[PDB]
RNA sequence: CCAUAGGUUAAUGAGGCGAACCGGGGGAACUGAAACAUCUAAGUACCCCGAGGAAAAGAAAUCAACCGAGAUUCCCCCAG
RNA sequence: UUUUGUAUAAUGGGUCAGCGACUUAUAUUCUGUAGCAAGGUUAACCGAAUAGGGGAGCCGAAGGGAAACCGAGUCUUAACU
RNA sequence: AGGACCGAACCGACUAAUGUUGAAAAAUUAGCGGAUGACUUGUGGCUGGGGGUGAAAGGCCAAUCAAACCGGGAGAUAGCUGGUUCUCCCCGAAAGCUAUUUAGGUAGCGCCUCGUGAAUUCAUCUCCGGGGGUAGAGCACUGUUUCGGCAAGGGGGUCAUCCCGACUUACCAACCCGAUGCAAACUGCGAAUACCGGAGAAUGUUAUCACGGGAGACACACGGCGGGUGCUAACGUCCGUC
RNA sequence: GUUUAUUAAAAACACAGCACUGUGCAAACACGAAAGUGGACGUAUACGGUGUGACGCCUGCCCGGUGCCGGGAGGUUAAUUGAUGGGGUUAGCGCAAGCGAAGCUCUUGAUCGAAGCCCCGGUAAACGGCGGCCGUAACUAUAACGGUCCUAAGGUAGCGA
RNA sequence: UUGAGCCUUGAUGUGUAGGAUAGGUGGGAGGCUUUGAAGUGUGGACGCCAGUCUGCAUGGAGCCGACCUUGAAAUACCACCCUUUAAUGUUUGAUGUUCUAACGUUGACCCGUAAUCCGGGUUGCGGACAGUGUCUGGUGGGUAGUUUGACUGGGGCGGUCUCCUCCUAAAGAGUAACGGAGGAGCACGAAGGUUGGCUAAUCCUGGUCGGACAUCAGGAGGUUAGUGCAAUGGCAUAAGCCAGCUUGACUGCGAGCGUGACGGCGCGAGCAGGUGCGAAAGCAGGUCAUAGUGAUCCGGUGGUUCUGAAUGGAAGGGCCAUC
RNA sequence: UGCCUGGCGGCCGUAGCGCGGUGGUCCCACCUGACCCCAUGCCGAACUCAGAAGUGAAACGCCGUAGCGCCGAUGGUAGUGUGGGGUCUCCCCAUGCGAGAGUAGGGAACUGCCAGGCA
RNA sequence: CGCGGGGUUGAGCAGCCUGGUAGCUCGUCGGGCUCAUAACCCGAAGAUCGUCGGUUCAAAUCCGGCCCCCGCAACCA
RNA sequence: AAAAUGACA
């Protein structure tokens, strides 16, 4: 079973995590939780050996095939989907490709023949004969068609190849699964399939997830990464959240009721110390006061960012109008004969879930995706704040966080007012010196929220604004957008964030759009969903 | 019911005292540590039991070092 | 006697006579003296025995290093002018 | 009838005097409270030491009680007090520094003494080579101070009190200039002494240094000079040197 | 009535009366290393512990703290049990390095595990506690009155230099 | 009744592309059915719901591998097994009801006995509970041993206790007071090394917002500025300010000194081995210097044939680096 | 050898500032150009290169001047080692040492080694 | 002046709790309901966070001085 | 459901 001892990673002048030593193993599944920027991804990198710790150890058995997940790479793109999911087995992939190379190079001499016979028997023991079949029976579960199973990695879509990268990790029942945010930008049906296929396995799995309904579904232990110490509570999710609460409140109460007695042994020392017949008794109360040592409270890293979008110039009457916006890439009718008029104050939630033009509507509205036919007439003064689903291009350039946030300073504000946004977004003194490239996913979504806030738009378009954000962030931004007085266009899958704030639903089905004029609860009752 | 428990008679032995030495059952504290609790004083003082002219121990399931010695007890070194 | 300092009004003693306080054992070191002198000396014990025997053993003539080890050298160091 | 009333025996002990080496290691004299009751008394018995008994005071347990008396461990320990016994000859201190559960104890060093071994070793004076920053002094610097000159600028009165300031100002006033002082924590100056080193005589029973045996002492006092504190008070208190 | 025999005889102690609490009998409680004794040759109208101290009128509010009583769902938790992992040794395969069966060993400690504590409620003739600031009435004065903060609750009847 | 282990028996473990809900080995492929059928007449359970397993029979005597699409073949079947399992057995557990036989009886009767002790015998009632022993968690002033600092203008309170800078400090060093004043318990991968260059404060005159004070251009001034941090001493050859390259913020040593009662602390040319900057002479063993810190014991981690209690190993010690 | 000039020193204001004058054959400075060898947080202003029309304006060197800076006696004063004295918070006497400020005054340097030109 | 607790709109108080948001209950002011007042409903007003300085991009918060108010304390033989 | 008050003459 995997063990870690005193990992202690540190880049800067503040503790990140200290003397982490924990045994992971035994078939238990450890949901690893924390704040949006504490330690989780750089800890599953350490557990897999991607970066060695500053000073520490990670111990694994001589043969224990780590099945870990991507989302630190996107561009393998040299071979077919079948042989892309195959190479999750780093052992079998090498023997397979090496024997193919040997077959390519002439001839099978005695060095070549004896080099190849044992590799062939190794392949047989590893059952590579039925490797592609078992890979395909998993690609079908993920949702990739049989007729294009054998297509190269350029045939696949950019939003469809993360599916294959997910399928790679859990290929052939590998013990110890390092899953790093697997359910992000996935649908309800795929999430249900994944949480069903992980429920039939005896393999320790350490999973990062910022949602509650998946951790509370699959996980057994609830390893935390807050305060610095990795506190592991054996609990589902709710018996962790109801245990840490009283664990912290007991500490607070003990400090209160132990300071309240120092304040009582102090009223005697302050009154009878100078006396002669009572100084002996007043200088033993001082010993009692000094021998108390109330224990310290360190604030949790969770916190709650203060986000609020305002609007510089409110605009009246219609804010948008879309007239005959038929468009499709290679399936033709991505959305057929769209026709709509968006008023002011609308909170339009565009639903519909998977591969259909759930996005590319927002891309056409902003204009970066030219439509096939139609014209989109924004309001006269319409200023659009765009939060793209894939926002890497704005951080590939490596500026300091301060300069990156200062790019968008407007006419009438200082770099005193620039740093206030970062302060409200919880970038304190060193995390404003990091390169913009090296930041967490949630710490990056927040940094885009602080650019929208800084620009102060009157039309907000947001492609999945609930990505890599913990409960605190999707509770702050939810009310930040609720208080918003303006036009909002957003898309999300979780049936809570969209239901909290929406006055109109426009969801597209791969044959025809359907529009509504009420909130999501009425939408479901009219659909026939209980 | 047999039988045991119990009763009577007879034969033999013991009982108490004594200075030290000896074997065993229990077992302090002052004191030293420049305070004190681990530790020392010390298995000492003292209490109790038992025997002897002495008592205990004693004839390797011991040491040694692959060379060997040969029960126990006491004295001088090893050795502060 | 104790004190920086007592005629001190600081302590002790009424006087006489007798008793009353740096000792003994074993180890170690330095001085003096005596014997022997790269040698010196025995302990227990035997012994008609303060003689003689007994040299088990102790101290000294070689040191350096934590140690193996080397040895008028040795340790340090990869090596030391 | 009565934990009833007055009052002797009987039990007790509120006040005063005497007595304090007493008649007595708690009493006598004149008064005083209870006196059929939770009373008082004779004889015998039981409870024993961290234990007894206690209408409760730490009271009583053989003139002894916040832990009896006797014997033993025992000659407990005492950084504290006292005492320490015959004679002569030579040398002869310290009451300081450092450390201390340390401050009236002790350890190392400084000072004393005995032995051994060594070089003009050491001391005084004359001459030569040195570094000061004290006394004194000075006011360029750091502060402080009083005058006089020029006065930036600043407060006050009149008028459109939008401006510009159109004015004024008996009043304040920095920086510079000339004159006059003060400073432990000021110095563009600067002694006497003292101290370090070298050379030279004369003088001094090696007075110098090293090693080894034995210590004592680490409570100081006053007087002159230089000073901190105090009141330039104290036979006050804390340092330097004699 | 008792008390410091021998400097204190009192307002101190005891008391009848009152209340709380323990005790179902081989009672609780005490003296005992234990046997056994007192309680008691008694049986809840009896016995022990604690406080108050005839009698008359009465004995207010607070369960946050500390005790005591009841509750057991949940968390933590000893001995006991010893699943796993790591190391030592070595029959052998290799005369290279090196691995290394069985056994014996050193260590690590999964699982089981009660009371207590955390938690929930009660109890004050259980130990105990019982508030600040500001304004306001026909002359002055004072506030019956009002605002607010805090507390577990803010000292009631009676008495008061 | 309910946990857990084990054994025996039977099921369940399609997505394609297949006749059809095939688990992997491979034995065979011609074998399964008449001690009485594929279908039928009819039960229940399971499910990706398409389909599988089972009682018996009026009748019943016949179904599949050969083909075929797959990486792979078939309830023709048996085998040794794997996952989820269902049932009966068997092992210890937990719980609850009964029982008597250990154990209790300070219930009744008889005897030793002329005995409200004790013992034995019948009987009744409790009954594997209570109680006792070893180990163990809680409570435990009921009891016992003890600790509860020093300086100090008497003691107590207040203040202080180690390190750095100035004055007292009497022109070498040192020098006290509960004397007068301030600081430290770090920081910096550049604020370290080298090479190349550069020189400040403060006013005086001319200009957009622009002002007494911002940037510009002249002149006076002279280090009155600056130094990561308190003060003192320094600093122009700059130790102050920029830039290029770099890691000497190296290893073993070290003549000779300074300062301490010691433990110790500090300065150091030069030597050897390997570097950096510079063309080169050369400079670099952290920073302008002085604060930024605690012995020993005990223990942890890494290296090293030094030792290894018969011998070969090992534990354990030692040494080096470090916590 | 005499004069001028350049480099390296000695010495460090009696040596430095201010005012006036003067020097271009050589030397020195300014000077022309800049693609390139090099360089500017922009600018050949600085650093650097190829040359040489002009000038001695500025800088530099030399000479003259006291308006500053600077040096500075003699005498007296203060202080002080040793020995004495007083009316002793401070002084005095014998003896030895003897400033600081100020005054008279001095004063716009002196000098070595090479290398060029005019002699 | 030795030690604590404070100074936040007119009154009484949070926010200091590890600097990025100035808030509560009552009150004042202007409307509405009412015959009229009170209550009630709506809208707004106002604080140099006692006053000075310091690192700080940013102070009420962190540090120090000064002033004011409330409690103490300044011992025994 | 909440609804208090109105000097004398
Ligand atoms: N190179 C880097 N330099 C500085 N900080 C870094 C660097 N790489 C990562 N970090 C920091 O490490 C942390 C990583 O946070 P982490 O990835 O666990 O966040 P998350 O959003 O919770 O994770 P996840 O993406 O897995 O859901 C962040 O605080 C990030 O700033
Ligand atoms: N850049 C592109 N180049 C080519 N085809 C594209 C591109 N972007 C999208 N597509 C095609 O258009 C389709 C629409 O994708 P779209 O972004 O609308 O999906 P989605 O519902 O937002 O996906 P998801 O939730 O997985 O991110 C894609 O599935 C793909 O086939
Ligand atoms: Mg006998
Ligand atoms: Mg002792
Ligand atoms: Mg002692
Ligand atoms: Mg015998
Ligand atoms: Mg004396
Ligand atoms: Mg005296
Ligand atoms: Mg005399
Ligand atoms: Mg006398
Ligand atoms: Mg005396
Ligand atoms: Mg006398
Ligand atoms: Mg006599
Ligand atoms: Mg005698
Ligand atoms: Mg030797
Ligand atoms: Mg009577
Ligand atoms: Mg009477
Ligand atoms: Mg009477
Ligand atoms: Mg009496
Ligand atoms: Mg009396
Ligand atoms: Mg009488
Ligand atoms: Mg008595
Ligand atoms: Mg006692
Ligand atoms: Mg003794
Ligand atoms: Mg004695
Ligand atoms: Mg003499
Ligand atoms: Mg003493
Ligand atoms: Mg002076
Ligand atoms: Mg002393
Ligand atoms: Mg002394
Ligand atoms: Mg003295
Ligand atoms: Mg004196
Ligand atoms: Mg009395
Ligand atoms: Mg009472
Ligand atoms: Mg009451
Ligand atoms: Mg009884
Ligand atoms: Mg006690
Ligand atoms: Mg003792
Ligand atoms: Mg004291
Ligand atoms: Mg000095
Ligand atoms: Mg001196
Ligand atoms: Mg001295
Ligand atoms: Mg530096
Ligand atoms: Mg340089
Ligand atoms: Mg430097
Ligand atoms: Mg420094
Ligand atoms: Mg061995
Ligand atoms: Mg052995
Ligand atoms: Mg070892
Ligand atoms: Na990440
Ligand atoms: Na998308």
């Amino acid at each position: 079973m995997l063990v870690s001892s005193n990992v202690t990673m540190q880049f800067g002048s503040k503790p990140l995590f200290e003397n982490i030593s924990v045994k992971f193993g035994g078939g238990n599944r450890y949901g690893l939780i924390g704040a949006n920027g504490s330690g989780k991804s750089t800890f599953m990198k350490i557990l897999g050996g991607d970066l060695e710790p500053t000073l520490g150890n990670v111990s694994l058995d001589p043969n224990e095939r780590i099945g870990k997940l991507r989302q630190d790479q996107f561009a393998f793109e040299e071979f077919t989907v079948l042989d892309t999911v195959i190479m999750g087995h780093k052992e079998l992939w090498e023997v397979k490709q090496e024997r193919d190379r040997i077959y390519a190079l002439p001839e099978m001499s005695e060095e070549d023949g004896y080099k190849v016979a044992d590799l062939e028997v190794k392949y047989g023991e590893m059952d590579g004969y039925s490797a592609e079949a078992r890979a395909g029976e998993l690609l079908l579960g993920v949702g990739i068609p049989v007729e294009q199973h054998y297509g190269p990695m350029s045939e696949v879509a950019p939003g469809w190849k993360l599916r294959v990268l997910l399928a790679q990790a859990l290929f052939a029942d590998p013990d110890i699964l390092l899953l790093d945010q697997p359910t992000n930008n996935l649908d309800i049906d795929t999430i249900r399939w994944l949480e069903q296929v992980l429920n039939e396995r005896d393999s320790t799995m350490i999973i990062i997830s910022h949602d509650r309904h998946f951790l509370n579904m699959v996980c057994t232990h609830m390893a935390d990464l807050d305060y610095g110490e990795l506190r592991v509570y054996p609990g589902n999710y709710d018996e962790y959240m109801t245990a840490a609460t009283q664990a912290r409140e007991r500490l607070l109460a003990d400090n209160a009721k132990k300071k309240a007695q120092i304040a009582e042994l102090q009223s005697f020392v302050s009154r009878f110390s100078a006396n002669a017949s009572k100084s002996r008794q007043a200088t033993s109360r001082a010993r009692q006061i000094d021998k108390i040592k109330l224990e310290e409270v360190k604030a949790s890293s969770r916190q709650n960012p203060f986000i609020r979008f305002e609007q510089d110039k409110k605009l009246f009457r219609n804010a948008l109008e879309v007239e005959g916006l038929t468009k499709g890439f290679d399936n033709g009718p991505l959305f057929k004969n769209l026709n709509l008029l968006l008023e002011v104050g609308e909170k339009l939630a565009v639903l519909g879930t998977n591969g259909v033009g759930k996005s590319t509507l927002l891309k056409t509205l902003v204009g970066d995706l030219q439509p096939d036919s139609g014209t989109v007439k924004w309001s006269e003064n319409a200023r659009i704040g765009y939060y793209a689903q894939d926002h890497e291009y704005e951080f590939e350039n490596d500026l300091t966080v301060f300069e990156w946030m200062s790019q968008w300073k407007q006419e009438g504000d200082d770099e005193q007012a620039v740093r206030s946004i970062l302060g409200r977004l919880l970038f304190s003194q060193d995390d404003i010196k990091k390169p913009a490239k090296v930041l967490s996913g949630g710490e990056k979504g927040r940094m885009l929220f602080g650019k929208l806030m800084m620009q102060k738009p009157n039309i907000l378009i947001m492609d999945q604004p609930t990505n890599h954000l913990d409960m605190e962030s999707i509770e702050s931004l939810n009310m930040a957008l609720e208080l918003y007085q303006g036009t909002l266009i957003f898309v999300s899958h979780d049936r809570e964030f969209v239901s909290s704030l929406a006055t109109r639903i426009l969801e597209i089905t791969p044959e025809r759009v359907i529009d509504f004029s009420g909130n999501y609860e009425d939408y479901l009752r009219s659909k026939g969903i209980e």
